[PDB]
């Protein structure tokens, strides 16, 4: 039909995985052989014309630390987005689960995994726009991968897209996004910094004592996240470097990967 198009007849819905961001998610089999997860893009939530075209570029993205996109179902409604099944679910839950007693080595490995994915997205000039622990997925092997990337681009409800919106990710946003709606590679850098904080805080909510509007106010005025207990000074420096007020002074994802690998070597 199209190169990435999947025939819905090749799919079979088996289990409920819950409601995800921008759609219902189900576990199933593709061609009765491969384990897949299917996100059904809620009808009318997206600007379908633009969304279908941008999905083609999205599908061409290929990386080990990006959630593997098998195909799409764009000829019917709701639109399906078919991906690999990530058995350990969302990273936020994986972090919060108290039966998991993490070592900092494992927490730094999670940061590397995402930083590799984000370095790749940066090399393709493809912005995530909503990087967080709730968005990241974990497979059966404990490898973290990035997911829902670029998916906020064409959400029709202004409460999700507007910097002053009620469902906007204020706590993962830099001052230039909150004040001026200015997204770039450096807004992804800021968010990754907050994600590092989330990881090292074992899934704690950033700026938890403040509401979203209170947080928005305090970020613009110079508030930055404190050092988590599990974060060493060197790890804190890395996540803190992501939060320069001036966007151009923030590092690239290449530089952040180099910083993480340096710490990894000394950490051993
Ligand atoms: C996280 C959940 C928990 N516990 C959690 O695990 N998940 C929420 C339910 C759906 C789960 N899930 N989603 C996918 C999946 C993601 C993305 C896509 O499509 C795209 C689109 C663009 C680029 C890449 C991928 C398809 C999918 F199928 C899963 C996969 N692949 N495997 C396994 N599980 C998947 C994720 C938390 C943070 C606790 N949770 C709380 C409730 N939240 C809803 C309330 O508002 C949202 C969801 C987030």
């Amino acid at each position: 039909y199209g190169s990435w198009e999947i025939d819905p007849k090749d799919l079979t819905f088996l289990k409920e995985l819950g409601t995800g961001q921008f759609g219902v998610v189900k576990y199933g089999k593709w061609r009765g052989q491969y384990d897949v997860a299917i996100k059904m893009i809620k009808e009318g939530s997206m600007s379908e014309d633009e969304f279908i075209e941008e999905a083609k570029v999205m599908m061409n993205l290929s990386h080990e630390k990006l959630v593997q996109l098998y195909g799409v179902c764009t000829k019917q409604r709701p639109i399906f987005i078919i991906t690999e099944y990530m058995a350990n679910g969302c990273l936020l839950n994986y972090l919060r689960e108290m039966r998991h007693r993490f070592q900092t080595q494992q927490l730094l490995e999670m940061c590397k995994d995402v930083c590799e994915a984000m370095e790749y997205l940066e090399s393709k000039q493809f912005l995530h726009r909503d990087l967080a622990a709730r968005n990241c997925l974990v497979n059966d092997q404990g490898v973290v991968k990035v997911s829902d990337f670029g998916l906020s681009r064409y959400v029709l409800d202004d409460e999700y897209t507007s910097s002053v919106g009620s469902k906007f990710p204020v706590r993962w946003s830099p001052p230039e996004v909150l004040m001026y709606s200015k997204f770039s590679s450096k807004s992804d850098i800021w968010a990754f910094g907050v994600l590092m904080w989330e990881i090292y805080s074992l899934g704690k909510m950033p700026y938890e004592r403040f509401t979203n509007s209170e947080t928005a106010e305090h970020i613009a005025q110079g508030l930055r996240l404190y050092r988590p207990h599990l974060a060493s000074e060197k790890v804190y420096t890395i996540m803190y470097s992501c939060w320069h007020e001036k966007a151009d002074e923030r590092p690239t994802f290449k530089i952040l990967l180099s910083n993480i690998l340096d710490v990894m070597d000394e950490e051993s």
